[PDB]
């Protein structure tokens, strides 16, 4: 699809069985998901952003399923105010900016 | 233009005569530049991510060239570790995700 930007772009995405909202964001390096369990094993990790940083789990190999686009990747989870798609996985389901 | 989200979408910039770049960043609704000094007034302001709030001084009616498009919006500006083109500009450009 083609989404324009004067909402926020936000999708729907299912992941771990679960079906959340998030943002698709180009200035995110990484995926970043709040609070949940995943199957499997992870290593701990810190993030930043604009007002500092958080500790995450990192989780690689999640299966995520983007609006029906399925991509495999690292998953971060911790106490992020949204979730965000980063471009980890943007560049899996062939996602561009244009203008 | 089309920009893969393979490497961070920077962009050059031109504002208050001084070239910058800035990351075309959909995940932020504003604006947000490195500290520069603005023709005009400004109201301050508090701004969130991930890792939690800045302060920032926010500027009204700021000129500004994104790859070559002039817009013209608000801009703000304050302690934030990189420059990010926001949603409020990204739609005057016309800007768009595609997949
Ligand atoms: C308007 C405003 C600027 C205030 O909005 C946002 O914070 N939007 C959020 C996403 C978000 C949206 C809504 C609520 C909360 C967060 C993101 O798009 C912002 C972007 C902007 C940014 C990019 C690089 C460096 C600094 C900042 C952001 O935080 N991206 C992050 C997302 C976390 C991640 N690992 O992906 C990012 O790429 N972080 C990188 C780079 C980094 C290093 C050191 C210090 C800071 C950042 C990282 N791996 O930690
Ligand atoms: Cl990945
Ligand atoms: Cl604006």
């Amino acid at each position: 699809p083609q989404i324009t930007l004067w909402q926020r772009p936000l999708v729907t995405i299912k992941i771990g069985g679960q079906l959340k909202e998030a943002l698709l964001d180009t200035g995110a390096d990484d995926t970043v998901l709040e609070e949940m369990n995943l199957p499997g094993r992870w290593k701990p990790k810190m993030i930043g952003g604009i007002g500092g940083f958080i500790k995450v789990r990192q989780y690689d190999q999640i299966l995520i399923e983007i609006c029906g686009h399925k991509v495999i990747g690292t998953v971060l989870v911790g106490p992020t105010p949204t979730n965000v798609i980063g471009r980890n996985l943007l560049t899996q389901i062939g996602c561009t900016l244009n203008f």
